[PDB]
């Protein structure tokens, strides 16, 4: 199995650059609105504890330089929604895809189009960790890069990049500017809470192994969801939700292995280890493939 | 630090679907020519042992059904270059990027845009293995998907997909239709030569681990180039040349670790194992990042 990003072309056509002062970051141009991180209006003196409301009252439309490549888009209105700035421009983007703004859950994956100065640089898959960070690859100038899923030509934007944490992982908002996790857009020392293993994704990976004929770990036990969740927490695994059980439905049907039976299999792996055996050619259990990713790659 | 693919938009606009008889696969539309694998002309019986020139002379232009999105393109001519068919169409692709056709070297990387029925499905990074296979993610109908690199807006196409070996690795051609490796577009179970590990890429990846603040594998020892190559060859690694040492220059200069010092690190890792530890989250030595890949991502 491979981490497979979505084709990025529909998002590439939406990337612009936004400069305020000497700060340039990326923005997302959909119809006649450009979305970008609000900290673009900050100066080096403002970043430690910015007063965003007061900083925005001092700004005008003519303070914002929005460029598609080197072509300026005239700004005709501006507002702030949570942690994102919305700049109304005088041109509707003709490359706007069908799209939706979505807030994802921990465990869900998405493609990131890493951008600099409005120019796309690369694309890769990320998983939202239970502590609401992602292991991205972002350098200076990457803020405003977005993460997305594509379903039948509709782009669901779920992530806009804002910051790096001391441990090297990353944090950001949805496209309504609401941070994932307990982070704030200040230049302050923030620490990711203790992370956990994404149980629903590990189960998806065990289903993927079974589909491919690797099923030594299928055992003779079952469990209740509550009994499993209590054991999972003792191994730093996430508890399963009702939604998790349901999204494992298609893989359970495809293999004929009930979800709670697979849970009992993983429970044995957690209490006894792998004993030098592998699963899908790996000694480690993979937790960044969702049940959709497994189906997507096997279809 | 992640495996990062190039943004795929410039290639997406080039993908079309090619149908001949009962066979459907993808084609690459540049200017007024569509490139696709020639085994599209084969039927279920032809494929075991096809005489392609004989099969192709018996085809007409109207035997080829080319679809770009919903619109039909009309084939007004056709020729064959090695294992690739060149279908001349009456419309120029308006989305043709600046492009070149290149034959890539073993150890080099490229991005694959996996397509089905002419529609892009996913994007991911691959390396050309020393045995001229690629470890990809390809299903039925993925033939004609292409691999590429992008440099300053110029797409360099290096790979077109043709088949999957029984081991699950993949084989294809350059855009001139010549296979990478000893493979042939016939429906037979084919084996590759023994694969080896791309040593220069393992070293680049160890340097990436240090740029990202990881050092558990470093040691105080050093080695000569020839002594390293003796151990490398013993573990089925490719030889390291002086040109490789030079190409690793920037990564050594950035981290202040001499190339031959890092070779002594890898020698130790090869002779001791990783001992249950991980490097950049991996439990195995990674050889699909080139020195350029590491540089581009890290700076
Ligand atoms: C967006 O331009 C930038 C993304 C950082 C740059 C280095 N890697 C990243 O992901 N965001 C910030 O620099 C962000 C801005 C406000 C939230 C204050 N601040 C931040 O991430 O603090 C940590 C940091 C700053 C500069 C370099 C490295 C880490
Ligand atoms: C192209 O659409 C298709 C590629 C994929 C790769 C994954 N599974 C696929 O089907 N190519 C073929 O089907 C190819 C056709 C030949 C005429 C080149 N055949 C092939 O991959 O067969 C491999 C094979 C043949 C006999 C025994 C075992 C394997």
């Amino acid at each position: 199995f491979r981490k497979m990003a979505f084709p990025s072309g529909k998002v590439e056509g939406c990337m612009v650059q936004v400069t305020c002062g000497t700060t340039t970051l990326n923005g997302l141009w959909l119809d006649d609105v450009v979305y970008c991180p609000r900290h673009v209006i900050c100066t080096s003196e403002d970043i430690l504890n910015p007063n965003y409301e007061d900083l925005l009252i001092r700004k005008s439309n003519h303070n914002f330089l929005v460029q598609a490549g080197n072509v300026q888009l005239r700004v005709i209105g501006h507002s702030m929604q949570n942690c994102v700035l919305k700049l109304k421009v005088d041109t509707a983007n003709p490359k706007t895809p069908k799209y939706k703004f979505v807030r994802i859950q921990p465990g869900q994956t998405f493609s990131v189009l890493a951008c600099y100065n409005g120019s796309p640089s690369g694309v890769y898959q990320c998983a939202m960790r239970p502590n609401f960070t992602i292991k991205g690859s972002f350098l200076n100038g990457s803020c405003g890069s977005v993460g997305f899923n594509i379903d039948y030509d509709c782009v669901s934007f779920c992530y806009m990049h804002h910051m790096e944490l001391p441990t090297g992982v990353h944090a950001g908002t949805d496209l309504e500017g609401n941070f994932y996790g307990p982070f704030v857009d200040r230049q302050t020392a923030q620490a990711a809470g203790t992370d956990t293993t994404i149980t629903v994704n590990v189960l998806a990976w065990l289903y993927a192994a079974v589909i491919n004929g690797d099923r030594w770990f299928l055992n003779r036990f079952t469990t209740t969801l509550n009994d499993f969740n209590l054991v999972a927490m003792k191994y730093n695994y996430e508890p399963l939700t009702q939604d998790h059980v349901d999204i494992l439905g298609p893989l359970s049907a495809q293999t004929g292995i009930a979800v709670l039976d697979m849970c009992a299999s993983l429970k044995e792996l957690l209490q006894n280890g792998m004993n030098g055996r592998t699963i899908l050619g790996s000694a480690l259990l993979e937790d960044e493939f969702t049940p959709f990713d497994v189906v997507r790659q096997c279809s």
